[PDB]
């Protein structure tokens, strides 16, 4: 059930900002460890006495690390008279943002066709608004409204290169780095309540819900027309055993905010070999491998879709498989990327669903809990 | 002229604290750049609510990164009662230190005979107190007070690993990285009026004016009664053609901190090469390299010390050599650490002066800027 409701064409995935406190650790942190490219900057080289903004890229997806300078650097300056490069960005609100959450994504930003005309349907429809539109060298319109918490869905459109003002970075400084991501599949949002925060976001953009298929949370997925935009929602369940991860995030977090990014790779095989071999010299570390029972029960599951040497392969590499009725999803979990447990990364390959893929084929892993579970009880009984 | 006027029991340097907004990513980032090992850690999964503390080691050279966690973690907790491992910190002063500064040095720990007696005499003598002396679980006695700016010089004593409360890493997690760092030889101060300043200083120190052989700043060294302990402190020079180094870092670090680690290689062709290599893949940039009429102009300064393939490989790696009456120093310098002009690093090697090494064998380099200037007014004659 795919109603096709989007009240205004989005386009895909743009790009997705980090506030930080310093963004050349960050970046470079980042750079080696998921294997992306410096592409462009914007920070004192380039006139912009505001904040400092350098850009990661690989393939189609792009990370944005920002972080502030002194405000007395640019205490002369007026909006007008500005020399930052994203207008929307505020010192006191980066200040805060950061001693509040740490690391974290504040932007989510997707590409529309008119920035201009995103807001007003949003804003018209309920969205609370953050950043007007703003035209950047009669080229780039930059609008934002609140999503959750303190991140913005973030609207792009170009009338036809990151942002003006931004300058692509020297060679030598460039380096093609390479593990085979390629774009942003889907970013996950932590919310308190789940209800009240599908309403609003799909309340100002007309996403519907993705059709997908007892511990931890409920949740559900928000898509654009193509499905190619999905925003999924988590909210914490009370009660269990074990305390819910959603609720630690809540609380070290300090409320609502971005969960994890799920990054596309053409070549999932390498990208977690690139990825492994960097864990302890400066790159992430993964979360921890489930038993071998798991991989035994992996024959019967996708033995269709994969081979034993590529089911091996899974297990040596500690992916995660599930499967909806449409395709077959590969998928693995970092570690926290900074000091809190909250903000991760995911990595994954979907295999089916050709027309090009279409978006969300084999769902997002809800299968893996129930898996999960009759694989630790059966190592168990394999261990006794 | 050694008066070995020590107030107090000095033995060496001991570690360095830098005070960030994510100890995860900045330590990684280091470690990476530097080949430093990860020795120790103290944070929620040590028990402790309060901050994220990451140890860095090479040879005897300790390198400390923590960053704040939400105050809602601990707001129950009272300094009695606290979970932090460095009973110094405080939630407030590290997000203003953060906020003012940038990244940057919080803390210059000497190790000492007795921290409690060196805090007495040293606020006896004029220092200004920053934390009482705490004692660690009977075993470890701590104690800070300012020393420029926001830095403190933080006392160490032990009875009798790093402190308590911190636990050593585990294996897998810690790979063990060395580009032949071996222990820090000075930490460099900048701050606006330098006779203030060494007067402040020396004056609760007992520290002595290390004995040294127009453009840009002036400077002085105080010393321990080993000469061991180093703290050379800069002030800019106004009315210059080319504006301050100096005066710059204090615009951009809003007020004096601490410029620049110098760290001491057992085999700084090799380090340099081991950083050069990783530049652009995390790691750290350099300087730019001088002219090759300075490695024309090192035989005759350097070749009884230096052959000639031994100057080339200078050359090369973009070294630089000066030259006292006791000793030669090999340095190089990196660009700024994090995002704004003010913190970097040097790697040096000293040759000479054996009884061990005496301290300082071969000055701070001093004699670069005449061979610097002459370098380029030849470089620019060979040219046309
Ligand atoms: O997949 C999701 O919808 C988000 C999510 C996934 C795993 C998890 O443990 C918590 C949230
Ligand atoms: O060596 C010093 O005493 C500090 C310093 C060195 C080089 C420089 O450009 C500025 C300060
Ligand atoms: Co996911
Ligand atoms: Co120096």
């Amino acid at each position: 059930k795919n109603p096709k409701s989007d009240k205004f064409k989005v386009k895909r995935f743009h790009h997705i900002e980090f506030w930080c406190g310093d963004a050349t650790n960050v970046a470079r942190r980042f750079s080696w460890g998921l294997g992306m490219r410096f592409s462009a900057k914007s920070d004192l080289s380039t006139g912009n006495m505001v904040h400092a903004s350098y850009l990661l890229t690989s393939g189609d997806l792009r990370f944005l690390f920002t972080a502030p300078y002194s405000p007395s650097l640019s205490a002369g300056e007026i909006k007008p008279t500005t020399t930052a490069s994203i207008p929307s960005f505020d010192h006191g609100s980066c200040r805060s943002f950061f001693s509040s959450h740490g690391l974290g994504v504040r932007a989510v930003a997707i590409e529309v066709e008119d920035a201009e005309s995103a807001f007003s349907i949003s804003v018209a429809n309920g969205a609370i608004p953050s950043s007007p539109p703003i035209v950047l060298n009669e080229a780039v319109t930059i609008a934002e409204v609140k999503l959750y918490g303190d991140v913005v869905l973030r609207y792009v459109s170009y009338k036809a290169e990151f942002l003006p003002g931004f300058e692509r970075v020297e060679d030598a400084s460039s380096f093609p780095l390479d593990y085979g991501i390629r774009r942003l599949d889907h970013a996950v949002g932590n919310v308190p309540e789940l209800g009240p925060a599908l309403t609003y976001v799909a309340g100002f953009t007309g996403f519907h819900q993705f059709a997908e298929f007892e511990s931890g949370l409920n949740w559900a997925v928000l898509a654009s027309n193509d499905e190619m935009v999905l925003l999924p929602i988590n909210e914490p369940v009370h009660g269990t055993k074990r305390k819910s991860q959603i609720q630690t995030y809540l609380e070290h977090n300090e409320g609502a905010g971005l969960q994890h990014l799920a990054l596309m790779s053409e070549d999932i095989f390498r990208t977690l070999r690139e990825m492994r071999k960097r864990s302890s010299i400066g790159g992430f570390d993964f979360m921890p491998s489930p038993p071998p029972t798991y991989y035994q029960n992996l024959k019967k599951r996708v033995g269709d879709v994969l081979s034993d040497d590529q089911i091996k392969e899974c297990e040596e590499l500690g992916i995660l498989v599930d499967r909806d009725d449409q395709g077959t999803l590969l998928q693995i979990f970092t570690k926290p990327l900074g000091d809190r447990p909250t903000i991760f990364i995911e990595i994954i390959q979907r295999v089916g669903c050709m027309m090009y893929q279409s978006g969300g084929c084999g769902g997002f892993g809800k299968g893996n809990f129930s898996e999960l579970f009759k694989s630790i009880e059966e190592y168990e009984k394999t261990l006794e």
